[PDB]
C-alpha cells in the first residue's frame, strides 16, 4: 500500500552502504559490492577536478544560494544490470553510463568491468562530476531552465560537454589529455570538426561533438587561455548575448581554426602519452598525525601568504583540512600573464610541500580564484588548499 516506503526499501536493498564526507556535504550511497577503496578514490579524484576547475573558471562561490547541490549525493549501483532499477527507484533515464541531475544535486551511476565500458568508474565520475561543478559555479539557473537554455536550448552544449570531458583529466597540477577521447578523433584531418561546426553542435547532431568539444577545450587550455577565460566570464554573468557574440566571432576566425586543427594533430600524434590521469596511491596511505598549526605554517611559507585560516572537516574514514588565504600580486601584468603566474606559483607551492618529509603533503590540492582589485589597484586572489589531516 505504501509505495514510497516500498521504494525506500528497494533503495536500501540495492544501495545498502552509505559513506559520508566533508561534514556531510558529500554522501555516497552504494551497492554492497562497490569497494570502499574505490569510494575513497572517487572522493580524492573529485578534489583534483575541483581544484583545476576553480583555477580555470575563476570562481569558487556558488552562483545561487540554497540550491540542492549544497550537498552532492553520489549513487553507485553494483553493476550495469542493477543500474536499470534507477528508472523506477529514483525516476531518471538509465540509457547512459550515469547521469547528473542538478535539481537534486545527485549523480547516479554504477561500478563496471573493463568489458562493460571503456570508462572506469573513476574516469566516468571525473567527467560527470564536472557537470556538478558547472551547475554550481559556472552556469546560472538549473540545467535546461536557466537563461543559457532558453531560446536556443543547445547554445552551450558543445562547451558544457566538451569541458566536462576535458576536466576529467585533472591532476594535482594540471589537466592532462585522455586516451579515450583522443583515440576517437579521426586520423584523417579532413574528417575533423572545424570551430564553426563544433561551436554550433547540439545533442540532435549525434555524438561526435563530444570528442571535438573535448579537443577544443584542451586547445583553449594550452593555446588560447583568453578565449577560455572570456567564455567562462560570459557564463558566470548570465550574459547570453555576450556569449553568442563571442561564439560568432570565434566561429569565423581562421587563426582559431588553424590552431585548433594543429592542436588536434598534436593530440593524435601524442596518443600514447595520454593514459587517464587516475588518483595516486598516495591518498590511501597512513601517515603520522601532524598538527594543523604546523600544516598552516608550512603552507604559509610555501605559498607566501599570511594570516590564513585553517579548518578541520570530518569524513568517515579520515579528517581533512582547508586552508584559506588571500594573495596579492606585486605586479599586474594582465589576465593571462596573471593566471599563469598564479598557476605556476601554486604548483611550485605544492612541489615544495611534496618535498618535505611528511607524506600527507602528497594529498594536497590547491586553487586560486575570484581575482579583484583592491584600493591600490593591486590584484588580490583567494587561495584554498585542501588535504588529508589524519586517517581514522
Ligand atoms: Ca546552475
Ligand atoms: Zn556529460
Amino acid at each position: 500500500t505504501d509505495i514510497n516506503k516500498l521504494i525506500e526499501e528497494g533503495k536500501k536493498h540495492y544501495l545498502p552502504k552509505t559513506y559520508t564526507f566533508d561534514n556531510g556535504k558529500i554522501i555516497i550511497k552504494a551497492g554492497d559490492k562497490v569497494e570502499e577503496s574505490k569510494i575513497q578514490k572517487l572522493y580524492w579524484a573529485s578534489k583534483e577536478v575541483k581544484s583545476q576547475f576553480h583555477r580555470i573558471i575563476g570562481n569558487d562561490k556558488p552562483l545561487e544560494v540554497g540550491n540542492a547541490d549544497d550537498i552532492l549525493t553520489i549513487v553507485i549501483y553494483n553493476n550495469p544490470e542493477e543500474y536499470k532499477l534507477n528508472k523506477t527507484l529514483y525516476g531518471y533515464s538509465v540509457d547512459n553510463g550515469g547521469i547528473y541531475i542538478e535539481g537534486i544535486g545527485t549523480f547516479f551511476t554504477y561500478e563496471r568491468t573493463p568489458q562493460e565500458s571503456i570508462y572506469s568508474l573513476e574516469e566516468l565520475f571525473r567527467h560527470e562530476f564536472t557537470h556538478y561543478l558547472q551547475g554550481r559555479y559556472l552556469i546560472p539557473g538549473l540545467f535546461n531552465k536557466g537563461d543559457f537554455y532558453k531560446g536556443n536550448n543547445g547554445r552551450i552544449t558543445w562547451f558544457e560537454e566538451g569541458s566536462a570531458e576535458f576536466f576529467a583529466g585533472s591532476t594535482r597540477t594540471s589537466v592532462l589529455p585522455r586516451k579515450s577521447m583522443v583515440g576517437g578523433l579521426s586520423k584523417n584531418p579532413k574528417e575533423r570538426f572545424n570551430a564553426d561546426k563544433l561551436l554550433h553542435s547540439k545533442y540532435s547532431d549525434g555524438w561526435d561533438f563530444y570528442k571535438y568539444g573535448y579537443a577544443f577545450s584542451d586547445y583553449m587550455y594550452n593555446n588560447n587561455k583568453k578565449l577560455f577565460s572570456d567564455l567562462v566570464s560570459t557564463m558566470k554573468n548570465n550574459d547570453v548575448k555576450g556569449y553568442e557574440a563571442l561564439i560568432e566571432e570565434s566561429s569565423k576566425d581562421s587563426k582559431i581554426n588553424k590552431d585548433y586543427e594543429y592542436h588536434m594533430e598534436n593530440l593524435v600524434n601524442n596518443y600514447d602519452n595520454y593514459t587517464i590521469p587516475l588518483v595516486s596511491d598516495d591518498y590511501m596511505k597512513q601517515y603520522d598525525n601532524k598538527s594543523l598549526h604546523e600544516i598552516k605554517s608550512d603552507i604559509e611559507k610555501a605559498m607566501d601568504v599570511k594570516n590564513s585560516q585553517i579548518t578541520k572537516e570530518s569524513s568517515q574514514y579520515f579528517d581533512t583540512y582547508n586552508l584559506k588565504a588571500t594573495y596579492t600580486l606585486s605586479s599586474n601584468k594582465g589576465e593571462i600573464s596573471n593566471w599563469n603566474y598564479m598557476n605556476n606559483k601554486i604548483n611550485e607551492a605544492l612541489n615544495k610541500l611534496d618535498n618535505l618529509s611528511w607524506g600527507g603533503y602528497k594529498t594536497v590540492t590547491a586553487y586560486f580564484s575570484n581575482p579583484r582589485l583592491n584600493s591600490n589597484n593591486e590584484v588580490v586572489y583567494d587561495i584554498v588548499f585542501h588535504g588529508l589531516l589524519s586517517h581514522n
